[PDB]
């Protein structure tokens, strides 16, 4: 229909292999994470297994879920002209976040998301500062679980990209919650054209599990992301 959505969508037809690379440093605790799996953007479906290749992960796995490929979001047909993430491919986009853990430290992340051949690669640098060595993060007090969210995507026309801020609440074992306030910006890597979206949101669902045969520190993630929020015309079709 739109030759630009055709280009982006053609890159994400079928199952696409995914590689995630994360080099991390939180309060000087250095670590690396490697992730492998596949994404099926027609269903907004991600199946990823992450391993800490440097030993024990010094932060809880749930705190890294958002950092560790929104181009696999399912954009329904009536919204596909608002899919910035795929429109930037194959050259990719830069995704930058600051994640403020309330009453604790913050992560600062910079990632390049792009195709290397048929593989969608998410290459991340994470820097965390001002964490409490006995707090919920460095103290590993967070439940190994995750919640569904609705994050609002806004155009950032000045930067020919998008931005978003949203709150994630990690369950603490004692029963409280640890707030992680996300500030996000995405900008295309090359000088090619992109689709700048109307305001909309992404609805997420994530299941974390363990591989019984994996002796390394790891996370299995089953995640679905669907776009929504531009429905004036569609709603009228049904009076």
């Amino acid at each position: 229909t739109d030759p630009m959505v055709s280009k982006g969508e053609e890159l994400f037809t079928g199952v696409v292999p995914i590689l995630v690379e994360l080099d991390g440093d939180v309060n000087g605790h250095k670590f690396s994470v490697s992730g492998e799996g596949e994404g099926d953007a027609t269903y907004g479906k991600l199946t990823l297994k992450f391993i800490c290749t440097t030993g024990k992960l010094p932060v809880p796995w749930p705190t890294l879920v958002t950092t560790l490929v929104l181009c696999f979001s399912r954009y329904p047909d009536h919204m596909k002209q608002h899919d910035f993430f795929k429109s930037a491919m194959p050259e990719g986009y830069v995704q930058e976040r600051t994640i403020f853990f309330k009453d604790d430290g913050n992560y600062k992340t910079r990632a390049e998301v792009k195709f290397e051949g048929d593989t969608l690669v998410n290459r991340i640098e994470l820097k965390g500062i001002d964490f409490k060595e006995d707090g919920n993060i460095l103290g590993h007090k967070l439940e190994y679980n995750y919640n569904s969210h609705n994050v609002y995507i806004m155009a950032d026309k000045q930067k020919n990209g998008i931005k978003s801020n949203f709150k994630i609440r990690h369950n603490i074992e004692d029963g409280s919650v640890q707030l992680a306030d996300h500030y996000q910006q995405n900008t295309p890597i090359g000088d090619g054209p992109v689709l700048l979206p109307d305001n909309h949101y992404l609805s997420t669902q994530s299941k974390l599990s363990k591989d019984p045969n994996e002796k390394r520190d790891h996370m299995v993630l089953l995640e679905f992301v669907t776009a929504a929020g531009i429905t004036l015309g569609m709603d009228e079709l049904y009076k």
